[PDB]
């Protein structure tokens, strides 16, 4: 198109069409110049702890990130979804950039003047072949604002490569994004992209109405026998007694399935008075060892946050913790929203409890039986489990690493695991040299006109809906807003125009038989 012709329209809504829902989100974005158009090698400081060493590159490119459910679902749409479906999955994606405006900024005597540069371009391209490092599945900031009215800054792209301490190795890879084909857009140009999600399992948008330890009929006995006593009742000399387990001995009944794998985490009380007086946030945390580096298992394997009547206890680093609006990068428990995974109490072990006890020796007339606690149990035949719940403010998808093998490639932070996820969309402002010297100089250029860009970005996602088909008689639990009077409406703006999300909403409100 031309300067005076709009390259697109604001499409922001949600349409429900039975088994599928299409959400269109339109946002206004601003992209500055990053790194002064330079690729910069970045690494950890000298004083950094060995666990925090890194080596990589920060690039002059920006990237678009919409890997959060609140980018696409409004609170009302999220409530409509979670309250009426047993699951959902992303199906199709359309991406649009339009109404691009490149603006030149000139500073004179501390006065900033912004003018239109009608001939400047922006470079945009999608890494459709996944040849670049993927950073969209790391719960980084810089997403599309939940509120359509808010204007967001496009985050700076960067990546990490193999590092030995603060140094690089011969296998370290440097990527120049200018080596890729790129679409160049002036003010009248727009960019379009389409993507199809791979077949993935539906997210479990339900809780279990039964526990894996209570799948039997509570009226009949079992025809199998279990050893109920190794010693005689009255005269406790010796014997082997076998009983048929029944309703009164539900714990001793034979069963076909086992709770899911465990990786034990330290328990912490929301009431600080009940916590030990020491700094064990790191020394007492649950970690994995990789190439001599300790890394938190945050949030780690999907486990129940707490057991019945223990909502005030949470795993030390096994829960997704969001921040309230206006919360600083560092704050206390009062300014953060802690998710709860208690719905998976039915199948998953509690994050802060043991998996069980196993025999550790052989008993005899002289050696008594001995058991040891299992604080980390891997996959066993007959195991069943649920994944972490997804949240309106949580991530949608994570890229499955390209490895020889994997076990249940479901992201631990939650969401959909994709071998070929939505490709990264990288955007940059084309460097605009300032007036060059009148005599040729081979020196690398370092004088550019300060420029930034603004535009509209549209993301349309089609999700397939799994409709609940329960025969349950009594009313189900639903997500609802509080009818009590309040100073501010929930999920709205305040007197200052700040949009707040007061609590994290999961998806598991409806129930399903185990």
């Amino acid at each position: 198109d031309g300067v005076g012709n709009a390259s697109g329209n604001w499409h922001c809504d949600s349409t429900w069409l039975g088994d599928r829902v299409i959400t269109t989100s339109t946002r206004t974005w601003a992209l500055p110049t990053y790194n002064n158009h330079l690729y910069k090698q970045i690494s950890s400081q000298s004083g950094a702890t060995n666990d925090n060493h890194f080596f990589g590159y920060s690039t002059p490119w920006g990237y678009f990130d919409f890997n959060r459910f609140h980018c696409h679902f409004s609170p009302r749409d999220w409530q409509r979804l979670i309250n009426n479906n047993w699951g959902f999955r992303p199906r199709k994606l359309r991406f649009k950039l339009f109404n691009i405006q490149v603006k030149e900024v000139t500073t004179n005597d501390g006065v900033t003047t912004i003018a239109n540069n009608l001939t400047s371009t922006i470079q945009v391209f999608s890494d459709s072949e996944y040849q670049l490092p993927y950073v969209l599945g790391s719960a980084h900031q810089g997403c599309l604002p939940p509120f359509p009215a808010d204007v967001f800054m496009i985050p700076q792209y960067g990546y990490l490569t193999l590092n030995n301490g603060s140094q690089s190795v011969g296998r370290s890879s440097f990527y120049c994004l200018e080596y890729f084909p790129s679409q160049m857009l002036r003010t009248g140009n727009n960019f379009e992209f389409s993507y199809t999600f791979e077949e993935v399992p539906f997210h479990s948008s339900y809780a279990h109405s039964q526990s894996l330890d209570r799948l039997m009929n509570p009226l009949i006995d079992q025809y199998l026998y279990y050893l109920a006593r190794t010693q005689s009742t009255t005269g406790s000399t010796r014997e082997l007694q076998f009983h048929q387990a029944g309703p009164n001995t539900m714990a001793e009944q034979s069963k076909n399935w086992l709770p899911g794998p465990c990786y034990r985490q330290q328990r912490l009380s929301k009431n600080i008075d009940s916590n030990n007086n020491s700094n064990f946030a790191w020394t007492g945390a649950t970690k994995y060892h990789l190439n001599g580096r300790n890394s938190l298992t945050n949030p780690g394997v999907a486990m129940a946050t707490n057991k019945d009547d223990e909502d005030q206890f949470f795993p030390i680093n096994g829960v997704l913790v969001f921040g309230k609006t206006g919360a600083a990068n560092k704050t206390t428990l009062e300014n953060v929203l802690m998710t709860s995974e208690e719905e998976i109490k039915t199948t998953n072990p509690v994050a802060t409890e043991e998996y069980g006890v196993v025999s550790s020796n052989l008993q005899s007339s002289t050696a008594g039986p001995q058991t040891q606690t299992v604080n980390s149990q891997g996959a066993l035949p007959g195991m069943v489990w649920q994944n972490r719940d997804v949240y309106l403010q949580g991530p949608i998808w994570a890229k499955i690493p390209h490895t020889d093998g994997n076990f249940h490639p479901s992201p631990l932070m939650g969401g959909f695991g994709l071998k070929h996820p939505p490709p990264q969309i990288l955007i940059k402002n084309t460097p605009v040299p300032a007036n060059p010297p009148e005599v040729f100089t081979p020196a690398k250029f370092a004088s550019f006109i300060t420029q930034y860009s603004t535009g509209q970005v549209s993301v349309e996602i089609e999700w397939e809906l799994q409709k609940e088909n329960s025969k349950r008689w009594n009313p189900e639990i639903q997500y609802t807003s509080n009818y009590a009077k309040s100073n501010n409406v929930e999920f709205a703006v305040n007197n200052e125009g700040v949009y707040t999300e007061p609590r994290p909403i999961g998806t598991r409100y409806l129930t399903r038989n185990l």
